[PDB]
Parts: structure tokens; sequence; C-alpha cells
């Protein structure tokens, strides 16, 4: 387990996904 890095890819569908440090992920991780 780790956090996904900002601007790295997560996946989708996002609702629980895998976590981006950054907290958003929408495919990408991004901050929102």
């Amino acid at each position: 387990d780790d956090c996904i890095k900002p601007y790295g890819f997560c996946s989708l569908p996002i609702l629980k996904n895998g976590l981006c440090c950054s907290g958003a992920c929408v495919g990408v991780c991004a901050d929102l």
C-alpha cells in the first residue's frame, strides 16, 4: 500500500479508488 503520486495515474471508477497523496483522483491524480 502507498499513495498514488500527484499527476500520476490512478484508475477509475473514482468514489473510493487508489488514493492519491493530493487526494483527488480522476484517472490521473490531481488536487481539487
